[PDB]
């Protein structure tokens, strides 16, 4: 029989047991009864035994809320000076820092200081506020005397480097003698500018080499052509030490080459010879491809470390630094086509440098029905397809992933073959995608929403596949989605956005949560996706970095350009969220014109030089 168990489910959370205890001879079959005995356990959990918990954890342990019973549970434990017990379960891959700094704890009672030292140390060397345990913990740390004044020094620093300047402040007035530069180095680091008073910050003492390279570090950030003339003074009016040195230059010198200034050039080359700094090592090569100077970008990607050499990146930029730098040379196609053959942006690009068509080469992996049976009998598939089948999207959603947590690179496929059979496209994504078999391309690149998008592409003229590639870039069609700033939908509508949008083409909204809607977000998102293509005439490659980083960020990174090649604008865009942005969005595209019968190229024929000319 097929049970109602929501009766149960109200009882609990909030309420009485009653309800439970009465349907559980009934419920011993169906999935979900462990999510009421979780809620049993818990509402009760600080009388019940020991032999209890273990017993729960044990026998339901594969449940996505069980690290919050084990937080729960071992707060108590420790509590009690139940210490035995709490080493038993004790696991930093929880990453609840609570329970990490209560093993700090445990160690110093039990012996282990050179462990609870390192275990302490680790924990306060930190920048931001740490829960209330972590105070105890580097209470008796510091009862032992190991919180000397470098080490206070240090994560005062931590703190002004996260901009977290009550910490920062606090921590300062705990300087018995640094109490000043402490109290200094907070101030530049709330207006680093202030070191234009080069008297006033100059006292060669290796504290105070500490504030101005904190100092320089920040205000390379925002005003970097200060920080390089600064640097030069500092130098040698300062202790500091060499690495100390580096990681100023870095920061002036990464800042500097996003501005597409040649002075970061000098700068990089010496204080980073042996290409350590993959960013800087990415960096000059991609300065040198914006400033036009390919016969050096080429050496450069010669010397890369293997790990950079490896990426279909510079294997392109190797081939294509060299062609524009020797333009009759043949060397070039043969790179071109070691390359061509990858389903990539980069592959993508090589093969069109050689004319030749894209490989796209779909083919489901090779699947065992062992292994689809075996994952459709792991209890959180049947209890995630019963959350999916009664409609909590959330709860159904949490248990796939939680159980992708521990599947071998064979059963994490079988998942994403599950969802997708579905109709539920996202979790297939991001299942297909962990596991990391790529070419499935029914899979990674579904047709959802296919009726509302192909309308709604011809309604105002663009192209159907750049819509696809956009949504699936922005959401991986997930229907209600949100980010950690706020932007809402299967369009990555942002709340500013949304209600302009809205008015100013002809279509009326109703809310925040009224972006969740298909037929709405798709609707006034293809509105304010032909807004910046017409405001950027018509170029997916300016108007899709547009969508992502506004049009005002998309006219500064044009001033002031002469037939720049479209390749190096993508390469040299300062954002490196917006770079991948744009590359997936050109590359999806092709991949979604294919799937809609209408072949998309990775650029149009007038996508490929533009300017502010």
């Amino acid at each position: 029989q097929r049970r109602l168990y929501d009766q149960a489910k109200a009882a609990l959370a909030k309420g009485n047991s009653a309800p439970y205890m009465a349907s559980r001879s009934a419920l011993r079959d169906y999935p979900l009864e462990p999510y009421l005995a979780y809620d049993e356990l818990t509402h009760r959990l600080k009388s019940a035994s020991n032999e209890e918990v273990e017993r729960f954890l044990t026998e339901h342990g594969d449940l996505p809320q069980i690290g919050w019973l084990k937080l729960r549970w071992l707060r108590l434990l420790a509590d009690r000076g139940d210490w035995k017990t709490f080493v038993n379960y004790y696991d930093p891959k929880l990453n609840f820092t609570e329970l990490d700094c209560l093993y700090g704890q445990y160690q110093l009672g039990h012996g282990q200081k050179a462990e609870g030292y390192a275990t302490s140390e680790r924990l306060w060397l930190v920048g931001k506020s740490q829960p209330a345990a972590c105070d105890t913990l580097f209470g008796l740390w510091q009862g032992e005397g190991q919180l000397t004044e470098e080490k206070v020094w240090k994560r005062l620093k931590l703190a002004a480097e996260a901009r977290n300047y009550s910490l920062a402040s606090h921590l300062a007035q705990r300087l018995p003698t640094l109490g000043n530069q402490g109290a200094l180095m907070v101030s530049v680091a709330q207006n680093p500018a202030q070191l234009s008073q080069t008297g006033r910050f100059s006292q060669r003492d290796h504290a105070t080499a500490d504030v101005v390279g904190l100092g320089l570090r920040r205000l390379a950030r925002q005003d970097p052509e200060k920080a390089l003339s600064l640097l030069d003074y500092y130098s040698s009016a300062l202790p500091f030490s060499s690495d100390e040195k580096v990681a100023i230059a870095r920061e002036i010198g990464l800042s500097l080459a996003k501005r597409f200034d040649p002075r970061a050039l000098p700068l990089m080359t010496q204080y980073d010879p042996g290409l350590r700094d993959n960013t800087v090592t990415e960096w000059r090569t991609r300065l040198l491809l914006r400033l036009g100077r390919w016969d050096e970008a080429y050496a450069l990607t010669r010397k890369l470390p293997q790990d950079l050499a490896a990426t279909s990146r510079w294997r392109y930029w190797q081939a294509r630094s060299l062609q524009l730098a020797q333009p009759n040379s043949k060397e070039p196609i043969a790179l071109y086509q070691k390359l061509a053959g990858e389903r990539d942006f980069y592959g993508f690009l090589a093969a069109d440098r050689l004319s030749v068509p894209y490989k796209l080469g779909n083919r489901p992996a090779h699947i065992d029905p062992r292994v689809l049976q075996r994952v459709r009998n792991a209890a959180s598939t049947r209890r995630a397809m019963e959350f999916f089948n009664r409609g909590e999207v959330i709860n159904a959603r949490r248990e796939w992933y939680h159980a992708a947590r521990l599947f071998d690179r064979d059963e994490l496929i079988a998942q994403a073959r599950l969802a997708y059979d579905m109709q539920w496209y996202f979790p297939a994504i991001r299942s297909i995608s962990q596991a990391q078999y790529w070419d499935d391309l029914d899979i990674r690149f579904p047709m959802a929403h296919r009726a509302t998008l192909v309308r709604e592409a011809k309604n105002r003229g663009l192209h159907s596949s750049w819509i696809f590639a956009i949504t699936r870039q922005q959401s991986a069609f997930m229907s209600d989605a949100r980010s950690g700033v706020g932007a809402t939908g299967l369009m990555q509508l942002m709340p500013g956005t949304a209600k302009e949008t809205s008015r100013k083409f002809g279509i009326p909204l109703a809310s925040t949560q009224q972006l969740i809607v298909p037929d709405v977000n798709i609707r006034l998102g293809a509105a304010y996706l032909s807004q910046v293509h017409s405001q950027f005439n018509g170029n997916r490659v300016l108007a899709s970095a547009a969508y992502n980083a506004g049009p005002g960020r998309v006219r500064q990174w044009l001033k002031d350009t002469r037939h720049l090649a479209f390749d190096v604008w993508i390469e040299t865009i300062p954002f490196d969220e917006t770079r991948q942005y744009v590359q997936n969005v050109l590359s999806y595209a092709v991949i979604y014109g294919q799937k809609l019968n209408a072949p998309q190229p990775i650029v149009d024929w007038h996508e490929r030089y533009f300017d502010d000319f």
